[PDB]
């Protein structure tokens, strides 16, 4: 009934989140790790030091945040308005996105959804390793991911 810490990715790092049932990524920035509603629910993040409730809990935007756990740093938000971004997934993959809006990048090329499932609330990072966005839902079709949708980190705020 809660979430736990069971890896990460290092870029900062990147956590590696998991249910009972399900993996996925969060980032830390401005102090909160932030994940995906999906993934996540409204439970809480557990650990040796006992389970912390959630912050920041918002179904509409598919957004969570728990306060980072202790040892989590935080990565430095985008300020260089970069449209060439890198979507870290949990297999330390590392794949291109131009960006195309304020929520929507494209995919230079052409994924199986296969290798983004289980990397929603990874980092979408900036030529200088930023983080630009936060990974919520693919653009698929024919089962090949084409596109991306990511919460801007402006919105991963206090
Ligand atoms: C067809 C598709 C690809 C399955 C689907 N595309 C899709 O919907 O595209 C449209 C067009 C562009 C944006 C999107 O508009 C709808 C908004 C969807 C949403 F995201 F805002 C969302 N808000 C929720 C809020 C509350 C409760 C449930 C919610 N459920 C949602 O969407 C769901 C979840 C999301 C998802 O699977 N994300 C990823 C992932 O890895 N998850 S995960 O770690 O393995 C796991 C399931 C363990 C947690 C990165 C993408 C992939 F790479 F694996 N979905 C379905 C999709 O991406
Ligand atoms: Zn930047």
């Amino acid at each position: 009934g809660s979430v736990v810490i069971v890896g990460r990715v290092v870029l900062g790092e990147v956590q590696v989140l998991s249910t009972a049932t399900q993996s996925f990524l969060g980032t830390a920035v401005n102090g909160v790790m932030w994940s995906v509603y999906h993934g996540a629910g409204g439970k809480t993040i557990s650990g040796p030091k006992g389970p912390v409730n959630q912050m920041y809990t918002n179904v509409d935007q598919d957004l969570v945040g728990w306060p980072a756990p202790p040892g989590v740093k935080s990565l430095t938000p985008c300020t260089c308005g970069a449209s060439d971004l890198y979507l870290v997934t949990r297999h330390a993959d590392v794949v291109p996105v131009r960006r195309r809006g304020d929520t929507r990048g494209a995919l230079l090329s052409p994924r199986p959804i296969s290798t983004l499932k289980g990397s929603s609330g990874g980092p979408l990072l900036c030529p200088m390793g930023h983080v630009a966005g936060l990974f919520r839902a693919a653009v698929c079709t024919r089962g090949v991911a084409k596109a991306v949708d990511f919460v801007p980190v402006e919105s991963l705020e206090t």
